[PDB]
């Protein structure tokens, strides 16, 4: 079973992945996890992050260039994802294809039924062959709270300074809205919308 | 021995690669060839070409995004290039790293001592580990003649319509100028500047 955890920056995805993995293991299922971007394992991922931190000229100014880099990162992980799914009962991803649809649409002020989301579908699922997730869990959080979390992280960790997207409050808001739309239409597969107070035990029961 | 053939669009590079390979083989040396972009073998290469033909939103509008895609294409060919060099006496490339420096600098109206060329050096040779060529041969041709060749190709081949770069006469001119500068400074290694009337036999003798 392939599960992807989605949400804006500072929504609490990493923590949910930890809690969910614990819940699945408590139920006797083997679990494997993978997070995108795969910094260090993909040149595309590293360049993307660096661009969001002010490097690489005009790269970050292009919505499709950034989306392409994240897609190329996932493209290189197809084998890994396929291998993990045939080796573990559950594979949980911290961000997946929907992140690209949500952020790209939001940067262009488009909705989930727009051009960017459709492009992501065509490129990542059809062309690159990335498997569609059995479940996509949207960790919906107030834009204000998520932004506060991102800022707090930068304050206590010199290695966690915010990037161009995280510093854009309006972008984060629009991204949360597109995510809600993607979930409602079942973009890429079935979705579940949860809050910061979701019970890991029952969530795992719903997914497993 | 690693040799890269460089020059603007329609300079006659493909033909020179053929003639040069023939000359080397006539001298008893084994020869292998590779052309960049590696269309069909790299998702990055294909997306780059498609972007230059009007697809993928705002991707082509970013100079660094395009350069990154071509660099990612070559990155995936490192093993191949290394394998070919230890298996053949001569390895000839139709375009290599210098193409990225020349076109990127030209799109930004920079010279060979500019920011873009230095970025290409840092990213492709140092970071990605691409081997520096023993020789880089610049097939210098009049901007007018090269442009005429590109146009003629599109006229007789429906599968060879010109792209965004080829349609930009001024860009092609500036690119030729940056190439001349790169050769004069020995950017990335030793260069040889030849014309359309260069003798394949003697050129091979100089290189081999
Ligand atoms: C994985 C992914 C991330 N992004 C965005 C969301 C984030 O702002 C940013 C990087 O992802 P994120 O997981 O936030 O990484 P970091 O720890 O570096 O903050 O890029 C996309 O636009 N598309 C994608 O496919
Ligand atoms: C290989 C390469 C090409 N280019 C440019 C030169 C050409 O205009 C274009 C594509 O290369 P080209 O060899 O002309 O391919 P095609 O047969 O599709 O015309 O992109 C770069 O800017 N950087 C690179 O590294
Ligand atoms: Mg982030
Ligand atoms: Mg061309």
């Amino acid at each position: 079973m392939l599960i992807a955890i989605e949400g804006v920056d500072g929504a609490g995805k990493r923590t949910l992945v930890e809690k969910l993995s614990g819940a699945f293991r408590a139920a006797g299922r083997s679990v494997a996890t993978l997070a995108f971007p795969r910094y260090g394992q993909s040149v595309a991922a590293d360049i993307a992050a660096e661009a969001l931190h002010g490097e690489h000229g005009d790269l970050a100014s292009s919505v499709y260039a950034m989306a392409t880099l994240f897609a190329l990162d996932r493209a290189g992980a197809v084998h890994t994802i396929q291998g993990l799914c045939r080796g573990y009962d559950v594979v949980i991803l911290d961000r997946y294809v929907a992140s690209n649809a949500a952020y790209s649409a939001a940067r262009l002020h488009e909705n989930a039924a727009g051009k960017a989301a459709a492009w992501v579908q065509r490129i990542e699922f059809a062309r690159l062959g990335l498997p569609k997730p059995d479940w996509q869990v949207l960790l919906a959080v107030s834009a204000e709270l998520a932004g506060e979390r991102s800022r707090g992280r930068a304050q206590r960790d010199p290695g966690r300074a915010r990037d161009n997207y995280e510093r854009d409050a309006e972008l984060q808001q629009r991204t949360g809205a597109v995510y809600a739309e993607l979930a409602a239409q079942g973009w890429g597969g079935r979705w579940l919308v949860v809050g910061a107070d979701v019970d890991p035990g029952r969530l795992a029961a719903t997914l497993a």
